[PDB]
């Protein structure tokens, strides 16, 4: 759920998830078109695709454990939805770490008519 995401994003980057990374580009936020704006903005894209590949579960209300081994990222057993959503956020949570260097505040947001063309997931 959002609850265990933002505590995964604020634990790996130093910054709240909100409103660092819900009005970043053309995906961090709520759904998405166009082109990603940036690195940062590719991992939401990739995010929301991941989350695509789980239509019957529900990634921003249903919650899951995971544990701290030493900085990694290691997601709890739970059931099969907790499992498949908990991957989807520790990789979005590692790629917004990775591309840290290149975080830019010119795309918090981000107008919606810039968002131009088309990606497929």
């Amino acid at each position: 759920s959002l609850l265990e995401f933002g505590k995964m994003i604020l634990e790996e980057t130093g910054k709240l998830a909100i409103p660092s990374y819900s009005s970043y580009g053309c995906y961090c936020g709520w759904g998405g078109k166009g082109t990603p704006k940036d690195a940062t903005d590719r991992c939401c894209f990739v995010h929301d695709c991941c989350y695509g590949n789980l239509p019957d579960c529900n990634p921003k209300s249903d919650r899951y454990k995971y544990k701290r081994v030493n900085g990694a990222i290691v997601c709890e057993k739970g059931t099969s939805c907790e499992n498949r959503i908990c991957e989807c956020d520790k990789a979005a949570a590692i790629c917004f770490r990775q591309n840290l260097n290149t975080y830019s505040k010119k795309y918090m947001l981000y107008p919606d008519f810039l968002c131009k063309g088309e990606l497929k997931c």
